[PDB]
């Protein structure tokens, strides 16, 4: 009988509650007065010395994670708010209802929800506290949690409930508030510049020109099929053309595709519009912000980070390397390496071939690194700016056969696809080869924060041509970390082109958005336009490997019964180990 | 052949535009340099006096709406930019390039967006000017304009085309302002009280209990139904047991049901959990929070309003209804009364028969209040409170018979239900007739400001019970022009007796959120919850009839031809009606 004990306990739990509530103690009071929360006690009374109590009454209320005992008339809890503890010394001299004294100091369980009243202090041993003279149970805890800290990885006990995991793991709590710090700074710097908020419809009535597959779903009244937004750019766009000179949408964006470490069925971006700009102020403007962003993080433009990047032959990371492997070992060649190697990554349910140096490296990478070496972006302005085909031809040799999208011109460039990367595609059309020939090239390394700017219309199919050098666009990426955190453009404004663009988008694919070329066609003013990730850039601030590390309830499987009797049946595999 | 001169006009547009750029004119260039907006430029020179010319030079970019000449070296034309207007003085002698001058002052077309860089004046007519040294064409304009005002009701033409309405009724774009007004002020108040403004999930993988029929989509990958969200409320709660104490989201939320003019498929609310508050401290923010609103939109915590209810007695009312009907009338019982009457509304489109003073009533409502009479909300502290039971009580005569929800109570209550409302409906459950009972009868008149608390066990599902008086719950229902603005909630925590609830719902709706229920299992804090919807609020605030004027993109049924052509028909309607 799996899960025979939790059941147990939640029962007996229960019991509990109702003799409390028989021997007339209410188990879920209706207001409790806090007067202070755990922190401002902290600033408040943390000059008080050893020994010394406050005259003060004061009122706080928390949940309790610790209940140990060294007399009868003397308890020490643990009381934790907003991620804070705050130690609770029952002293039954000092607290005036001695019955209550008894009846509380005996049911209070280890994550119950408790307030207390009494006078600041700061122990003999050091420990702050609070000298009760009163209190109560607030609201009582039914099952066990789990220890502290708890599921590290195993991301899927942590993410299937985030209500346990934000009090097992509170560090957690951090990213969500650096998420939040991160929108505030956007709206902080658009709205001061006059920017409009607004909201557009998640809900289309159109599925749109663009590749990514919809969620679908339907409005039975009007009996019609509508479709989940991929960007809400045209609508704001339309408001550009209504006369708001500037707008914005800190918005949900969903697709119905896969699931990876850095993907969610469901985002947030922010996108901007702004008349009378181009993509060299957006460029400033991102400089700007993000910079506001980390400064506002620490104080300073520049941020400290995990390097995961392991140099065999810097012997600090291999020490290292070797001090988190939870022992010691070495070699030179291969034999004891493999051997070594191979078992952690058995024990570590990792894979799989070779035990070579390569699995060293993805190990130190993906685990170590927490221990050792770290690394600095530098959002300090300006970012370093480049053009897209002026990196790629500064490292051929030489230039590119012009008429880029020209037989000579890709004929070029497979020879340096054979050459550099030893690595391509088929269909090799100009855009595949060129593309991705730059990025496992130049692409990386872009660890600092930078503008690659200047992408050819090849690269570009909605994009307006740039102004001065021809086969070139008037646009940028944003790279971080090897990755597009972000990306601006001189909006395409021409509705006559526009439209081939857009009519010839629907039979690549194979109707066309024509509410939006009536729109553009009544005259789009040259204006700017910005998008940026937020899950994305909260996860290269926060520093962290998974998306989940930031978005509160991630979309999930839900749980067949095989994973369901295994959770159970080692959660009383826990129980079981208190025990024995 | 409909829509013959719109086509021909759209291309004879396009073929201008081609010739101008076939004569070296760009007119899409990718940057041009405001230096100063439109109301910067008043604020900056308003306090030139008549034939005054600064030595200023600036920079400026907007809509021509006005394009006047009284000479061929002397043009007048209305720039607009940020919905304000200036007057551009377009003078040949003080143009430099003379040949642009010419091309250009030909090329201008209504509705195009141009930039001008020149002095700023005021002219000797007092008109604020400003005189170009040098202009152009920055998007140029393919279709006419409608003339402004247009679409005045007849809210079809006006919401499928926002970017137009924006355009032509531009006092619009301030209940969007509004709007974003009130959100700011929401998360202004809320993130000084340290809370934490947290997403989440849109797309669920349980429809939930709620009554209220969701959109329904699929994930392919996972091959899983989901459902979209009604509310937010068990997440945040989830959040707060998590060890969040404070936390709020502004949030879309999704109903397939009905469209009405207080309706639409996706609105947007805010919710927000406190823990250790009650809904006596709810009250007072929500006090708090609206006046620092109303005062946000004003200065002053009253707030002006249109007063749609008519009296007949009141000759003022009655004479400006008769000034607002195009004409003047009068009579005594009918007839005379009857023929105007039914002449008027029946060419409004209303409707129907009768021909009494209930419709002349309703049309002074839904017409001429603009034009007269006026009404204060006051949104000062306190509000007026009143316990549900003791108004219905204050007002019957006396008390109602407990146990409510017996047969006593019943039979007692629809005395009354015949009595007064004489109107009730069946099932005459006991929450039915009690609850509108009280609605055709003490929840109007509630215009000011007005928390109702305390309702029955009956009406509150899963409220949490009264402290002190029984059979009540700790609600409250916040009352404005008769209609539920906000609602608050000492929140229900046990979590046993929130199993039953659940389990109980399922049924009578008849899977249960498991989830959320272990959540609360593991001790849920004493919790205030808070509701409020965004655009509802909007729409009060703005003082307008319809929701379509607090969304900008509200969801419509697709054109079907017939629709189509009526309107490009009475398109060129309007062209030919500009030649004869």
């Amino acid at each position: 009988h799996h899960h025979m004990l939790s059941k147990q306990l939640f029962l007996n739990r229960c019991k509990d509650v109702e003799e409390y509530q028989k021997a007339g103690h209410n188990p879920w009071p209706h207001k409790f007065n806090v007067s202070i929360t755990v922190p401002e006690f902290i600033a408040k009374y943390s000059g008080l010395e050893k020994s010394q109590v406050s005259d003060d009454i004061v009122s706080v209320a928390g949940r309790v994670l610790s209940k140990r005992s060294s007399s009868s008339a003397l308890m020490f809890i643990d009381l934790h708010d907003s991620q804070t503890k705050l130690q609770i010394m029952l002293n039954k001299s000092a607290y005036e209802n001695k019955e209550d004294f008894v009846s509380l100091t005996k049911m209070i369980y280890r994550g119950d929800i408790c307030g207390f009243t009494g006078h600041p202090t700061r122990t003999k041993t050091g420990e702050l506290s609070l000298i009760p003279i009163s209190g109560m149970i607030l609201s009582p805890c039914l099952h066990m949690l789990p220890s502290m800290h708890y599921g590290l990885g195993d991301q899927e006990t942590r993410f299937r409930k985030r209500y346990l995991d934000l009090i097992v793991n509170p560090e957690s709590v951090k990213n969500f508030v650096l998420r939040t710090k991160v929108v505030k700074a956007v709206r902080k710097y658009l709205d001061d510049k006059g920017f409009l908020e607004v909201e557009t419809p998640i809900l289309n009535t159109i599925p749109g020109g663009a590749t990514a597959r919809p969620f679908i779903t339907h409005h039975n009244q009007l009996d019609i099929q509508m479709y989940m937004r991929i960007a809400p750019e045209l609508y704001l766009k339309e408001l550009v053309v209504g006369g708001i000179n500037r707008v914005y949408e800190i918005g949900r964006l969903f697709r119905n595709e896969g699931i990876d470490q850095t993907h969610n069925p469901e985002f947030t971006t922010c996108e901007f519009y702004m008349a009378y700009a181009d993509y060299n102020d957006i460029m400033k403007m991102t400089e700007e912000l993000l910079g506001n962003m980390v400064k506002d993080i620490t104080g300073g433009s520049t941020k400290l980070e995990i390097k995961d990047r392991l140099m065999d032959i810097n012997n600090e990371e291999d020490i290292k390397m070797l001090e988190k492997f939870f022992k010691e070992p070495i070699p030179r060649p291969f034999n004891s390496a493999e051997c070594s190697k191979v078992i952690e990554k058995h024990c570590t349910e990792l894979n799989y071939y070779y035990d070579g140096n390569n699995e060293k490296a993805m190990k130190k990478l993906f685990a170590d690194f927490v221990t050792e070496k770290k690394m600095v972006l530098d959002f300090t302005a300006p970012f370093k700016r480049i053009s897209y085909v002026h990196a790629l031809e500064e490292k051929f040799g030489e230039k590119i056969p012009r008429p880029l999208d020209g037989p000579e011109a890709l004929t070029f460039l497979k020879k340096q696809a054979i050459r550099f990367n030893a690595i391509c595609a088929e269909p090799q059309t100009t855009a595949r080869v060129m593309d991705k020939l730059f990025g496992d090239l130049i692409e990386v390394d872009l660890v600092q924060p930078t503008f690659v700017c200047d992408q050819p219309q090849l690269m570009s199919p909605l994009a307006k041509y740039h102004r001065s050098e021809p086969e070139l666009t008037e646009r940028f990426e944003l790279f971080i970390l090897k990755r597009e955190i972000a990306n601006a453009y001189t909006e395409l404004n021409n509705p006559i082109v526009q439209r081939s663009n857009f009519e010839q988008q629907a039979k690549d694919k194979a109707l066309v958005d024509e509410v939006f070329l009536d729109a553009i066609e009544h005259a789009f003013p040259p204006t700017g336009g910005w998008g940026l990730g937020i899950d994305r850039l909260a996860m290269l601030l926060a520093d962290v490997d998974n998306i989940k590390e930031v978005i509160l309830f991630p979309t999930m499987r839900p749980e067949d019964e095989l994973e369901k009797k295994a959770r159970e049946a080692k959660e009383d595999a826990m129980v079981a180990q208190e025990k024995a």
